[PDB]
């Protein structure tokens, strides 16, 4: 469509031929599925191989390998000599690094682009559509939405597509369009046409723009634009290009890469310097003037020896596969940096309802007025059985069954519960259970109405489906809900305006109210006794609150609601419904009717999870909107407070906290474990205090008003069943809403980072050894032990596999017995630095000695001397000192094979060392991580197949050595296990 905002609801519906009540059909969606494509934005993969090679700016070093060979081909034509077979073999070494560097960039990075998407794949963008599959609403993927679909939306929902509104269910619908327009205030919507065709998005008030979200209200509409056709889509410019802050770990790694890259010069400076064009030198020396390649090949070998080329691939694979493991544990990670932060968590601020509790609610208690004896009063108290959402149970008074219809107060009680309610029961025929639609708290009220049956409706002979709403339906037939004043967290109550269907001759409209007992009862000027109405006296008000306090603070820890009605409400025309802040003014002069209290038991594993946090040095703070008596009692039942613990300074209502002096407010955020009857402003305020203590805080939230605190906290954690707005503002989502999942995610974050410390200290260690190996060769003068072609293959394959498997090491048994990790924790400590040198110098010497062992001493090697080797460059037929000796053997695949096979076996040994940080292998056998053992074999087999498959050993300049020569490799390799084990023992039983 063109002008959808200008067209009428009937006109836009017509343009797609769709019914508002049944939506599109099965084939009609198929028809539009081919025309419009999905609702997805075509992020360009580009599959750009040709231009990825053009980008590839990562390795500066090996790019400098490109420059000396490329322009120098001027020499290839003018080359002085007849050499043919030995001519073009060497240039393959220089060029192959270039071709392979394309693979280093491409294969590793595209897998990272897939990682970011893999996080979204576990919880796909949803949207509520109406189609001919079901008469009720249907929840499908947002991408499966096509223009013409009927979409339903409510507070917290992300608008899945550009939508022309059709009907608004609440009194008002407000949308936060801040992502699309610059408007920071929610905009009010309607269903009328906007006749101006050139109107701006700010003025197209009958439209819902994709990417925006609903601040308040509920409504329906028809989709107009999807994909690129979306108002936001066409633009796709306001975006930055993946603008993110380096993690404290990647920074340390980037920093360690930038400091040492300058240290490359320290060794490189020492080499080039030499020429030092001799300012007093003879005229004729037989100088070898073609020597402008010696310092060049070494600098390239240094770079390949100093850079952990395999590190980013191992990191990306570790996080991604770790995240999936977390997602399996119902912790869905939206941001990869959060996994590092997660391990540092020092405070968890957890919501109570549904997170610490099970959110399976049932009303087991209720009361109404009985008699008013002057200033005192008696109550009719009742119990109610059945704890599920099944509409089956009995109502008792003094354990005797009762007819609820007899009590006029119970008839009103049930009426308020039926009417001031947005929820329903639904019988799941497949699972054979009753399920809730909407809030648990409200559905409990729904389920209560069925059990009360206050009009004595015949229920025998109704299906399971009919029994779900039957008594609720009866009350709705008598009393019509015209509009509702929605629940708000500031007044903590809700009201609905209702009128009888039968013309009454008298006003007879009412407002039925339910809410937190403290506030609602404060706004009651009268009490209902049966059908009579008498003024509320403080003696009566004290009685009501005492019982309510007793229900909430008992062992059942009842979530309580007070119920009341306004007998003389204002007319709809006299109320301003655009703002919830006005609603408390309209809910006053109320008549108190009764209270209910409902089970919401603690989760079973939460107590242990709270103990685990204590062991791990993680403070736990309960945060709730519920009553302080209820909150504290749960805190005792799950162990946040002791059974007998004095909580007078450890627990606060939002108001109490607000009334504290700043000094006392600071103490509260230091010592308090329970904040009750809070408003969304308190979470942010709490986070601000926690940050001033340098705490790293995990905060939970589900609602639109939780977004600021979720963003402000170091780890925002959104409920899986909560709003989309909250999820977008958070670093993690609890798929099951469970507090325990927070703790399990923290444990995983602690474990994943520990494994990363290993394969970082492991891959860097191999580089540290490779550097002193090249240094040993330059300083001791010896021939080339290892070539950059071997280092690259080792750092990508030989070291590549065990590093990844290192990411899968089992966590320490005490991993949750240690305090939170400081985010400023050094990646390598003083003693750990000694571990670098002790290992680095080992494999450095172990590879040079191995290459010089086959040379100087062996049965089957030529047996030169030290001076013959140190000066190998002087091996010429004219040098008096090189006399009766051959120069051909100085370049041989055998000594390099000894050095490489030693380097390989060393790393396979060092990998097993890296199974744990300080734990000896005797108690941490290599099979503790099976993937690690299988990693050694797959790489070693990759090292055998690099010899006995003819094309491989030729380009690698290696030859398979003898069985006798292979044993010498083990003689110098295995002892690295002994040295490292000694270095483990020393810290353990000494440091
Ligand atoms: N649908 C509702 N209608 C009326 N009153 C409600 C409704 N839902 C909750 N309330 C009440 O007012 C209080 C405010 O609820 P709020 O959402 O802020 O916290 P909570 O519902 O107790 O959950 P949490 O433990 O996550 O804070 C509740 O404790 C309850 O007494
Ligand atoms: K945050």
């Amino acid at each position: 469509m063109e002008n959808a905002h200008t067209k009428t609801v009937e006109e836009v519906l017509g343009h797609f031929g769709v019914n508002e009540s049944t939506g599109l059909s099965l084939e009609q969606v198929k028809k539009l599925k081919e025309r419009w494509g999905s609702n997805e934005l075509p992020a360009e993969e580009g599959k750009t191989l040709l231009e990825l090679v053009i980008e590839q700016f990562e390795d500066l070093l090996v790019r400098i390998l490109l420059l000396a060979a490329c322009i120098s081909f001027v020499l290839a034509w003018f080359e002085e000599g007849e050499e043919t077979i030995t001519a073009f073999v060497e240039p393959f070494v220089i060029l192959l690094i270039l071709v392979a560097n394309a693979i280093v960039g491409v294969w590793q990075e595209r897998n990272a682009e897939n990682a970011i998407e893999a996080l979204k794949e576990y919880e796909p963008e949803m949207g509520k559509v109406y189609r001919q599959d079901r008469k009720s609403v249907q929840r499908i993927k947002a991408k499966d939405i096509v223009p013409g679909d009927i979409v339903e939306i409510a507070v917290g929902d992300k608008v899945p597509a550009d939508i022309r509104l059709t009907s608004i269910k609440s009194t008002t619908l407000r949308v936060d369009q801040s992502i699309l327009t610059g408007e920071s205030v929610s905009v009010i919507k309607h269903t009328d046409p906007v006749p101006d065709p050139r109107a701006v998005n700010q003025d197209k008030k009958n439209m819902l723009f994709s990417g925006t979200n609903i601040a308040a209200g509920k409504a329906m509409g028809v989709v107009v634009a999807t994909g690129v056709n979306t108002e936001i889509g066409k633009i796709r410019d306001e975006m930055v290009a993946t603008e993110q802050e380096r993690t404290p770990l990647q920074q340390k790694l980037d920093e360690f890469g930038e400091q040492l890259s300058k240290v490359i010069s320290l060794i490189c400076i020492a080499v080039w310097i030499i020429n030092i064009g001799h300012f007093n030198d003879p005229v004729h020396g037989g100088s070898w003037i073609r020597g402008a390649i010696y310092y060049f090949k070494i600098a390239v070998a240094l770079a390949v020896a100093a850079i952990p080329e395999g590190l980013p691939a191992v990191i990306t694979t570790c996080l991604a596969l770790g995240t999936r493991r977390m997602a399996k544990k119902n912790a869905i990670v939206r941001s990869l940096p959060s996994v590092e932060t997660l391990g540092c968590t020092s405070v968890i601020c957890s919501d109570k309802t549904g997170t610490l509790t099970t959110n399976q609610m049932s009303v087991c208690r209720m009361f109404i007025l009985d008699r008013v004896e002057g200033d005192t009063c008696s109550l009719n108290e009742f119990t109610i059985t059945g704890s599920t959402y099944a509409p089956i149970g009995e109502v008792h008074k003094d354990d005797k069954p009762v007819n609820c219809h007899q009590y006029d107060g119970l008839v009103e009680l049930a009426t308020i519960c039926a009417l001031c309610n947005d929820s329903a029961l639904d019988y799941n025929e497949a699972k054979g259970v009753y399920e809730k639609v909407g809030e648990a708290t409200e559905t409990a009220l729904t389920c209560l109405v069925e059990k009360m049956n206050v009009f004595d409706t015949e229920l025998k002979g109704l299906s399971k489906i009919e029994r779900a709403n039957a008594c609720n339906s009866v009350i709705k037939q008598l009393m019509k809900k015209e509009f509702t004043l929605e629940f708000s967290r500031d007044r903590k109550s809700m009201s609905v305006y209702c009128t009888p269907n039968k013309p009454s001759r008298t006003s007879m409209s009412k407002m039925f109210v339910k809410g937190a007992p403290e506030g609602v009862i404060d706004r009651c000027t009268h009490i209902r006794v049966g059908s009579t109405k008498v003024p509320m006296t403080s003696g009566v008000k004290q009685k009501i609150m005492s019982v309510i306090r007793e229900w909430g603070s008992g062992s059942d820890t009842l979530r309580c609601l007070a119920l009341a009605t306004h007998d003389n409400p204002l007319r709809r025309e006299e109320m301003h419904l655009e703002d919830s802040a006005n609603f408390i003014k309209y809910e006053t002069n109320l008549t108190f009717v009764g209270c209910v209290g409902m089970l919401d038991p603690p989760r079973i594993e939460v107590a242990s999870s709270v103990k685990l946090c204590r062991q791990a040095g993680i403070r736990v703070i309960m945060i709730t909107g519920d009553n302080k008596g209820t909150a504290v009692a749960i805190c005792r039942r799950i162990g946040i407070f002791g059974q007998d613990e004095d909580v007078t300074s450890k627990a606060f209502t939002g108001r109490e906290f607000d009334e504290l002096n700043p000094s006392a407010q600071r103490d509260a955020c230091l010592n308090a474990r329970c904040f009750a009857r809070v408003e969304p402003s308190h979470k942010s305020k709490i986070v601000e205090f926690l940050q001033s203590f340098d705490e790293i805080t995990a905060m939970t939230g589900d609602g639109v008003n939780d977004a600021p605190a979720l963003k402000k906290a170091e780890i925002g954690i959104a409920m899986g069943s909560g709003t989309a707005v909250a999820k977008t503002a958070s670093e993690m989502v609890l798929a099951d809403d469970n507090f325990s999942t927070i703790v399990a995610a923290v444990e995983e974050g602690r474990a994943i980072y520990n494994n990363m410390k290993q394969f970082i200290r492991y891959l860097i260690s191999s580089n540290v050894g490779e550097v002193v190996c090249i240094f040993l060769t330059a300083a001791l003068g010896f021939p080339e032990a290892l070539i950059p072609v071997q280092l690259l293959w080792v750092n990508l394959v030989t070291d590549g596999l065990p590093a990844t498997a290192l990411g899968f090491n089992p966590p320490d048994l005490d991993i949750m017995n240690k305090p939170p990790r400081n985010p400023k924790e050094p990646l390598i400590s003083g003693w750990l630095f000694f571990r670098y040198l002790a290992i680095g110098c080992y494999v450095g010497a172990a590879t040079v000695g191995a290459a010089a062992w086959w040379f100087i001493a062996a049965d089957g090697g030529p047996r030169v001397s030290f001076y013959q080797l140190s000066h190998f460059l002087q091996c010429k037929e004219d040098n008096p000192d090189f006399e009766g000796v051959d120069c051909a053997i100085f370049e041989s695949p055998y000594p390099m094979t000894m050095a490489l096979s030693v380097l390989v076996t060393i790393e396979m040994c060092n990998a097993l060392n890296s199974l744990s940080e300080n734990q000896s292998l005797l108690r941490m056998p290599p099979w503790e991580n099976i993937w690690l053992v299988g990693s050694i074999c797959l790489s070693m087999s990759l090292h055998f197949l690099i010899l006995y498959v003819e094309p491989l050993p030729l380009i690698f300049q290696i030859t398979p050595l003898n069985v006798t020569q292979w044993l010498m490799v083990l003689k110098i390799s295995l002892p690295v296990i002994l040295m490292d084990e000694t270095l483990k023992f020393v810290a353990r039983n000494y440091l």
